[PDB]
């Protein structure tokens, strides 16, 4: 059992510097502070403060994993929690059909604070990686979730991540990691497509919102747009020019409609506003997580800019991110 | 017992139509069609579809309620679920110190459907409005929540609304509405502060996001910007001009930083990145719901544009929306 642990930074690598928490620990030091020591090779790719991860970092990470995926039985990645779901999802699209278990983890409190969750999360990730279930996951607060289905719903409590609209892959019961179900949508060939278009915009739909910002986003050069709507989905065509503007922008760049809600997702077929929105050209996000949605659109935009192709790829279940 | 019931439209009043759902049923028909006809009285202010509500409507509803607050003991407002939290939140700020119980309800399925939750939700609203507990709430799936604290977390199931970072006011136990606690932050004198500025925009922070869209919102005339952050709080400054742009714009227009996570809220003192954001001019949204945060900023902008004043009020516990 040979395991590789890559560091990305985050709270798990943070410490109080009188100026609040700030990334300061290397991966090897994180492991020792946690009291962990199977052959484990620790490596620092970078040590970025939480909230500072950028798309560029996904590329570096993907390339690193790509050249080690055949030299290890499992890979664990210590990451900041704020953007963990983004990284997990983007990696899932870039590294399809991984041969080994790749699991991202982190913590809500640095290893230096009491009652820290870091050791527990490190332990759980390592425990899961020894089970041999390939794919990309997130291990947090005693659970292992498929990365592309994970979302951060809490900003402080220990149970910050939840598998949305999909069941947990593994859980701790009677002090042991029990497998609940094995994700089975992986093919044979492992291919890497480390290509994407980072410039997309995510706007929340609020009552009274105008389309001027959408028109301006196209002019600024955004290659795609995601609107966070209400309930099951629909664009307002009353009192504002939002609808007429979207009907036009959606023919030049993809305009994806997602939900402000956390559970259940979108279904543009349900209400009249939804059907009208579907006519304007908005692309449905199904039951995908916000993170999977955003990263998928970026990934897709890195391969094509044809609205029709984007619409089809968006509604396609590429790596278990959506239920059809 | 003299209850007023206002209709705003919504799913609860929709009919399968042909091009999907669309409200059509009246407030009178809804009541009778729910095994309920106590001295009540129904009145329709409007019958807006699934997501067409706009700030103007909040003013009409506010004044329509103000000139009736004394002639009744309680008010129930049938509403669409998509923006119910928005309306409830805005009313809380506009109608301070309500002397009677004002409850908003709706349903995920139209009464004109088998196994609809509308009857149950209506009965819970009427049941609660007879307990003399004043304030502005939302009743739904057997719970009564402080309106300025309710949020729509589910887009399909019946348990769509939830009290965020605050306990429910009433719940159903052993088939009876039980009061769990009475909000007291209310004063005695009743007054209305019906004023607001509707043009604010909300954009979700995502890795790699540029500040270009924030600079353009200012030029376009937006009077306030709300950034939906990652977690605890922080504005990226690595590989992006976002932090640079926000540092200057935050001195001309108020830019608020809230969190993407549904629970726990924000705290700009935890990480160094947060302290840096706080010093650059951004305004913390505390643990407020996204809906309360957005409506509160619109409301505040209705009488001032001074950055410091809006920062001060955004931080003030006006009507139960935040935990100081």
């Amino acid at each position: 059992m040979r395991i590789l642990i890559l560091g990305m930074g985050g709270t798990i690598a943070s410490v109080k510097g009188e100026r609040g928490y700030e990334s300061a620990l290397s991966v090897s030091k994180i492991l020792k502070l946690a009291g962990i020591s199977a052959k484990i090779e620790a490596r620092d790719l970078m040590n970025v403060d939480s909230t500072l991860i950028q798309p560029s970092d996904w590329e570096r990470l993907a390339k690193e994993i790509e050249k080690e995926v055949w030299e290890y039985d499992g890979i664990v990645i210590t990451h900041g929690t704020d953007t963990m779901a983004y990284s997990a999802s983007m990696l899932s699209f870039m590294l399809r059909n991984p041969p080994i278990p790749i699991v991202l983890t982190g913590s809500m409190l640095p290893i230096t604070e009491k009652n820290s969750d870091a050791p527990f999360n490190l332990r759980t990730a390592l425990e899961f990686v020894k089970l041999g279930i390939r794919g990309i996951y997130i291990a947090f607060n005693g659970k292992v979730m498929l990365g592309v289905r994970a979302s951060k719903i809490r900003s402080m409590g220990f149970d910050a991540f939840e598998s949305i609209n999909y069941p947990n892959v593994a859980e701790i019961k009677d002090d042991k990691l029990r497998i609940l179900h094995i994700p089975d949508f992986y093919g044979d060939e492992f291919f890497s497509d480390i290509k994407y278009e980072p410039k997309v915009l995510v706007i929340k739909l609020i009552p009274g919102l105008s389309g001027d910002i959408v028109r301006e986003a196209l002019r600024l050069g955004y290659k795609g747009i995601i609107l966070e709507g209400y309930g099951v989905g629909g664009i307002p065509y009353r009192g504002t020019d939002l609808f007429e503007v979207v009907s036009s922008i959606s023919k030049r760049i993809p305009v994806v409609l997602t939900t402000q809600a956390i559970y259940d997702g979108v279904d543009l077929q349900r209400y009249k506003v939804g059907r009208i929105a579907l006519e304007a050209g908005v692309i449905p996000a199904g039951d995908m997580t916000k993170e999977a949605t955003i990263t998928k659109l970026m990934w897709i935009l890195g391969h094509t800019k044809n609205i029709e192709e984007v619409k089809q790829l968006m509604g396609k279940n590429i790596t278990g991110e959506l239920t059809r």
